[PDB]
């Protein structure tokens, strides 16, 4: 998972955010 913008994206999520993120995917 990943906390971002106040918010939190659960495990196994990934998500394509802004740079220098980008498609990142979490495991935690």
């Amino acid at each position: 998972g990943f906390c971002w913008h106040h918010s939190c994206v659960p495990s196994g999520t990934c998500a394509d955010f802004p740079w220098p993120l980008g498609h990142q995917c979490f495991p935690d």
